[PDB]
DNA sequence: TGTCAAA
């Protein structure tokens, strides 16, 4: 089971093929977002990652690995985070 | 909104 495998799967509607991806990829995806936002606010942050990514897999074209992709949803997920979170904080 | 080398 190649992460391809399981995008293509995905992508034919087998949501559980999705649970593997985050299965692989929840520890790494965390120690990403660990270096913008705070450890509290990290799983959060994580979950949001992963259903962003999952519910654009249809836009998702395969012209890198699916890891490269769902790294740049990591950190602009976290970036999001950073701009609400300014908001809240008055900054 | 999009995020597509890899990381």
């Amino acid at each position: 089971l190649t992460d391809q495998v399981l995008v293509e799967r995905v992508q034919k509607g087998d949501q559980k093929a999705f649970n593997l991806l985050v299965v692989r990829y929840q520890h790494k995806v965390a120690s990403l977002v660990s270096r913008y936002v705070p450890s509290g606010d990290v799983p959060d942050v994580v979950q949001e990652a992963f259903i962003k990514a999952y519910r654009a897999l249809d836009s998702f074209r395969g012209d890198s690995a699916f890891y490269t992709w769902l790294y740049r949803i990591a950190v602009n997920t976290a970036k999001n985070y950073l701009v609400a979170q300014g908001r809240r904080l008055e900054l």
